[PDB]
């Protein structure tokens, strides 16, 4: 990785939301999956300032690859994660699993 997203995690009342700042790069180009309870930010940003350099006055923009990995809570639903994107932000919405109803057992005979 040559580029660190910058990233908000938020706890809600039912879910956590995770925000990250992903402009220029296309939400169909973003490969956010969720595997053995780690949640992956992954994907690459390619912006014009190589392929033909000298052309540019001013460079400031951060380029490049990048790969965040972020440790889900056990209170996290991993098989009811979304994920949406508007105006270069990355949203991913990460539902808590249900609170376990306390029950009493009845035994059979």
């Amino acid at each position: 990785a040559q580029w660190v997203p910058r990233v908000d995690i938020k706890e809600e009342p039912n879910q956590f939301v995770l925000y990250a700042d992903l402009p220029g790069i296309d939400p169909a180009d973003i490969e956010v999956q969720m595997d053995k309870g780690i949640l992956s930010i992954k994907g690459e940003r390619k912006t014009e300032s190589s392929s033909q350099t000298e052309h540019f006055s001013r460079i400031e923009r951060r380029y490049g690859s990048f790969h965040r990995r972020f440790a889900l809570p056990d209170s996290a639903d991993a098989d009811g994660i979304t994920a949406s994107g508007s105006h270069g932000v990355l949203s991913i919405f990460i539902p808590k699993r249900a609170a376990t109803t306390p029950r009493r057992i009845q035994v059979g005979n």
